[PDB]
């Protein structure tokens, strides 16, 4: 957990106009959902774009999830490349950024568990009804279980921007120790406790 508290620690000397600057751009970022859709077929140029968001440092860390049902609390990272998936929980790189906004759907990736770390291993426990937050900058982003389905790998039907929806579904393979399908835990927006 020190890629959190080194993140914490970057946070809590940044101007409030460097909130301001990082959170709008990321806000104007998530606008354009709304009409493209995912973006599953992501050029060079939106890519450079996209890493130049949420970023605070060259680690690509944007900020942690938290569910406190399964105890998990883990660094989130741009992309879902094996390095960030090793340790850490990914963001898939063609989904809106994991601040929500209307018309946003953001996807969290994590391994079911690896050798010495559980990451999402334990993802089947969360029921509809629960709740986890993801903290970026200074502020906090409550989300509330409210669909789960295993699906086909291929199958994005449940992975899809929904206008006038504000969705972060959290993905992990199943079943565990299988892995021939997909565990989505899909969570909508709700006011922070």
């Amino acid at each position: 957990s020190r890629a959190i508290m080194d993140y914490q620690d970057r946070v809590t000397h940044m101007d409030e106009n460097d909130y301001k600057k990082i959170i709008n751009r990321a806000k104007e970022y998530n606008k354009q959902f709304k009409t493209s859709g995912m973006k599953w077929h992501m050029t060079s140029q939106e890519r450079l774009d996209y890493n130049s968001q949420l970023a605070i440092d060259k680690t690509g860390n944007m900020g942690y999830i938290s569910i406190p049902k399964i105890n998990i609390k883990l660094p989130l990272y741009h992309g879902t490349s094996e390095k960030v998936l090793q340790t850490s929980i990914g963001h898939l790189e063609g989904s809106s950024l994991p601040i929500g906004g209307d018309s946003t759907h953001s996807i969290l990736s994590g391994h079911r568990g690896l050798p010495s770390s559980r990451l999402f291993s334990d993802l089947d426990k969360l029921k509809v009804g629960d709740h986890w937050t993801v903290s970026i900058l200074n502020e906090t982003y409550t989300y509330q279980v409210d669909q789960i389905r295993t699906v086909k790998p291929d199958d994005l039907r449940d992975l899809q921007i929904v206008k006038g929806k504000d969705y972060q579904t959290l993905v992990t393979c199943t079943p565990y120790g299988v892995n021939t399908h997909r565990l989505l835990v899909r969570g909508h927006r709700v006011p922070n406790d």
